[PDB]
C-alpha cells in the first residue's frame, strides 16, 4: 500500500508527501505533510479521499 515518500492527492487539502505509515496493512495510518500552512495531518487510509501522485 502506502508508503513514506508518496504523494497524495488529498479532496480537501492537495498534494502531500507521506512521511509516516502505521498500522498493519489492513488499516494504515497516514501521516501526510501538506505544504505550509495546512501542516501534517493523520488519517485512516481506509477511506481517506486521497489518490496516489
Amino acid at each position: 500500500g502506502w508508503k513514506v515518500g508518496d504523494r497524495a492527492n488529498h479532496r480537501k487539502w492537495g498534494i502531500g508527501t507521506v512521511v509516516s505509515v502505521r498500522g498493519g496493512g489492513d488499516d494504515q495510518e497516514l501521516d501526510i505533510a501538506f505544504p505550509s500552512p495546512i501542516g501534517i495531518k493523520r488519517l485512516l487510509a481506509k477511506f481517506a479521499p486521497i489518490e496516489k501522485v
